[PDB]
């Protein structure tokens, strides 16, 4: 009898839930979880004007069918109940409210066996094509009498509630709309001991909101060229004589996902790869790390602002740092006065003395980033000197190149001034930036020589993504891709237990970055001109 | 539809071929083709002493079985013969001479059913658990009786030749041993109209020789998550919305390949991608190109020297250039006098004048590569000045870091001197190098801001690979990975047809690079300290019209 119904009839639930107003009165730093995305409808209608990509997804999922995989299902179904047209299709089940609130022109849902659960609707003022039922159970009855591929519960709040308690759902195809709307109906909370996420899609932007697609699974608690593949792997490694010390059940949730297309995984996979295959090395700091050489990450800034969601991140500091760079400053006190302590440790008397910069004032970081961006080649004296019109103003030059010669292959910003390296508190981690322009769109590649995956990298990603936006806007372009090239990529051994916790967390749709549209010159941005919207994230983690 | 015997009984050939000995035929300009690799044996034994990786491969292939796939093979063969419905093994057939060439301790071949073809010997002459058959026809009868997965013909030239003539071979698992040995027996010349290459493996080094594995095919002349995969791909392009007007048949051979693991495909695949998805842009030159932004290629220098084989490349010039860089030179005449014209066009009165370098002597390239490597920061005067001890000697610095502070994350070489750009005949294309050291091995990442896929890149790959070898050597390390990062990658429109031709050529196993081991200082290398061995390559290609 361990031959289940939702398994026999392949009943899935497909929905789309947005965020609901946190009720004017929630306590502290709003806490987030899967239940955050729960709004279904408001006043018999959808809570949002329209979201075409979900429509395209929904329609595509509920109508797709694989004929050469049906006999198997049909075989299973009769063998169980112990038992025409031929365009094999799907059963799309709805509630009255649901069916009613669907616009005229769309019913019956094209290429789908339309079914409707109402206690007052009658099959006569209807067709036959469109079936009608009495209660949950008169549905299973109608499927044993039909030829359908899969059955999808399109729903309504009630329809979802009844099908979940009645354990008649195999999978839930859940769309996460990352924006808020007022709603009077919600999707029942999903007990994580009952259902678990096995796949997360890529992140997209549709109708001025980001969204992604996840999949819930009911928890279980010519092949000559298929062989040729095995042959070509004759020399592979892992008899799992294992490697570093990292156990299986450590990344249980992480390894149990089938499809991990969320962009955040580009960052998580690198961490996993360093933990699993990294080389043990001693380091300038004496803590010990796991490192590898050469990784690439690509984020589509036209679809989302890649602020990591698997832990909390703050941006004031890094934005002030960026504005500090653009001004061409080298005075660490400017930042310290605004309580941005990113460079504090690099400006202490002791750190400077260790760099053999005995004649450098505390917090005078030398000819670093800012100085190189606006005065490459100028003679550095001290952080208070007047460097106006001295050296090569690279920033200004790249903006001009982007504006008057966008197909140039010399649009680069380089902070690595070989001649000045020793005079710097420390050489730049972010070596250079290259820009690319095509069809009104700007892409950027940043090469980083040293990457602290646990603490630094998340911030680096946000920093250059913001910077790409800034440059795009003051050049009348739309930002496209940000490409992060990592040279020496490492994970500090003291960050391992924290990163393990982070890898087993499932990303949320990304937030979006909004810049004051009025700013038209690279030098006119101020901290109030940046806004992060819809940042849904997991709780904070101290890496150490 | 007349079900062929080789398909019903799954009969395959597996061999290993080296290059044969013609001698000093005309090695300077000799021609290569698939028939280049054809040496099977010599004096009743193998031409070589022991290529262990091939042994491993040969063993993995001939003894591997997939149990769950047999029930269907059992049906197929029973159906055919009109019949009905210990551990599973494969059948291996070998000519008598072949059987006798194998060392006793390996016979019978482990975990495989052994079959020997012979007329002069019968079962009484063998102590081993083996089947003796005196006709090919008897093998078929035998395969009809036995329970086995697949049947592999290990041959002898006599055995290979006869199974091919009878059209009993479904696929040929062919190892290309890229080295020359004395031979007396050879694999039959494969007919291209009968067998086509469908797969090529990664390239490896074993017992002092590179080798790869290719597969020839006989020509005709959970599962609910499988659905989720379709769902997540709902937003993928239309077939008509794939950019450029490039044609199908134009990449017929290229796209017929099932497995393209040869490292050269990293290059070839980038070219394909740019032709299929590149952006049409004009450029500083006028020709116009197809460009994309950001690619990465990785080459394992410990397994091979990545010199492209789908077209001929000469290394004398780029080696001379590299030595020229290391000496810190900026004088173009130095290369011209060695008949290397790589920098000629960028040193003409005309080109220099167009760069506003009116006061620059012809061929005086300015503070480019070499100068930045040995004197970054120094004031450039002219190509004849003595720059000793001026500027930062980056090259010496990175060599000292690799030696005394190997875990440093600051081992970078940078030619992009922002202040000297305009004084340079032209800005550097290969912007920087970053080195990485672990367990006595040196890896290198080079970032290229602008890349001419058609002409530039093939030479750049070779250049830095040689440079990684040189640095590694003078630092007592072994070279590892050369990682090439491309920024603006483009293909000049005038190169498209030549590249269409290259993309349909199958790579050959890479050659190897040997450096005079006595050289221990980076500045002490001379052109003669470099030798490229076993470079098997396709015909030279004029990228131009
Ligand atoms: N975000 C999403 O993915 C989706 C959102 N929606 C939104 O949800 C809202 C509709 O939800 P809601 O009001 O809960 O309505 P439902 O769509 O769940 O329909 C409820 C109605 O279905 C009938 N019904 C309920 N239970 C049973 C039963 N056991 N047997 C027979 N009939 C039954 C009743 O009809 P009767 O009164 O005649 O007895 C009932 O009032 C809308 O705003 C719609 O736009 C809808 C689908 C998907
Ligand atoms: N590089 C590689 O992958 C391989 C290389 N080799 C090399 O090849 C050489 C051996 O090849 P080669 O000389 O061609 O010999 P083979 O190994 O093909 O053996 C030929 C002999 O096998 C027998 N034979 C072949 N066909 C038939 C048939 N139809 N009926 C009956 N007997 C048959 C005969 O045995 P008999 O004379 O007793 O009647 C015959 O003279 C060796 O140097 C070996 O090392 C071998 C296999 C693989
Ligand atoms: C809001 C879309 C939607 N999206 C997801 N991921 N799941 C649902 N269950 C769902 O709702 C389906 C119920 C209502 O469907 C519609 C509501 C308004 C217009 C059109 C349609 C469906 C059109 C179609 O299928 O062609
Ligand atoms: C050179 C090895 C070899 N390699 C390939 N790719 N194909 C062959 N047909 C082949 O030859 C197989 C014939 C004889 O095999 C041997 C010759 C000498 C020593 C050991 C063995 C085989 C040992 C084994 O299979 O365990």
């Amino acid at each position: 009898m361990m031959e289940q119904v939702c398994d026999v009839f392949d009943i899935y639930a497909i929905c789309a839930c947005c965020k609901v107003e946190s009720k004017n009165e929630g306590k502290k730093n709003e806490v987030f979880n899967n239940y955050t995305f729960r709004g279904l409808g408001n006043k018999g209608v959808l809570p949002w004007k329209c979201i075409s990509l979900d429509m395209k997804y929904f329609r595509a999922v509920t109508t797709y069918v694989n004929e050469s995989k049906y006999e198997k299902l049909k075989y299973k179904r009769c063998k169980y109940l112990n038992k025409n047209s031929k365009k094999l299709q799907n059963v799309v089940v709805m509630g009255r409210t649901n069916w009613e609130s669907i616009p005229k022109k769309f019913k019956p849902l094209s290429n789908r066996i339309n079914v409707i659960l109402s206690r007052t609707l009658k099959k006569e003022d209807f067709d036959e094509d469109v079936y009608i039922i009495n209660k949950v159970e008169d549905l299973i009855v109608l499927l044993g009498k039909l030829n359908y591929y899969k059955c999808f519960i399109l729903g309504g709040s009630v329809v979802y509630q009844e099908f979940l308690e009645k354990k008649l759902i195999k999978k839930i195809y859940f769309t996460r709309i990352n924006s808020t709307y007022e709603c009077d109906v919600f999707f029942p909370e999903i007990n994580e001991n009952e259902y678990q996420i096995i796949s997360v899609s890529d992140v997209y932007t549709s109708n001025n909101t980001t969204l992604d697609f996840i999949i819930y699974k009911k928890t279980n608690n010519d092949d000559e060229e298929e062989d040729d593949f095995v042959y070509f792997n004759f020399n592979k490694e892992k008899e799992e004589k294992n490697k570093n010390s990292i156990h299986p059940n450590d990344f249980q949730i992480y390894n149990s996902l089938k499809y991990k297309y969320h962009p955040e995984y580009q960052y998580l996979n690198i961490i996993y790869d360093i933990m699993m295959n990294g080389n043990k090395q001693s380091d300038r700091t004496g803590v010990g790390v796991l490192s590898k050489f050469g990784y690439i990450m690509k984020f589509d800034l036209s679809q989302y602002f890649p602020l990591l969601t698997t832990k909390k991140l703050f941006l004031r500091g890094i934005i002030e740092e960026l504005l500090w760079f653009i001004r061409g400053e080298t005075n660490g006190n400017t930042l310290l006065n605004k309580n941005v302590r990113i460079w504090e440790a690099n400006g202490t008397r002791e750190f400077l003395d260790n760099r053999k910069l005995f004649h450098r004032e505390v917090n005078d970081l030398g000819p670093i980033y800012g100085f190189q961006w606006r005065h490459f080649g100028a003679e550095y004296t001290n952080m208070y000197d007047n460097y106006e019109n001295k050296g090569v103003d690279q920033l200004k030059n790249i903006i001009n190149l982007i504006k008057n010669d966008p197909t140039s292959r010399r649009i680069l910003l380089c902070a690595w001034n070989v001649k000045d390296l020793d005079q710097m508190a420390l050489p730049p981690c972010h070596i250079l930036c290259q820009f690319y322009v095509f069809d009104g769109k700007l892409s950027c590649i940043m090469y980083q020589r040293s990457c602290d995956l646990g603490l630094g990298v998340p911030f680096n990603i946000a920093s250059y993504s913001i910077f790409t936006h800034m440059i795009a806007q003051v050049c009348n372009l739309q930002p496209a891709q940000f490409i992060h090239v990592l040279g020496n990529a490492h994970v500090y051994n003291n960050h391992i237990d924290s990163l393990k916790i982070q890898l087993n967390r499932i990303p949320y749709p990304f937030p979006t970055l909004k810049l004051n549209p009025d700013i038209k010159n690279i030098e006119d941005f101020t901290i109030s001109d940046f806004t992060i919207q819809n940042y849904v994230h997991h709780e904070k983690i101290s890496m150490d």
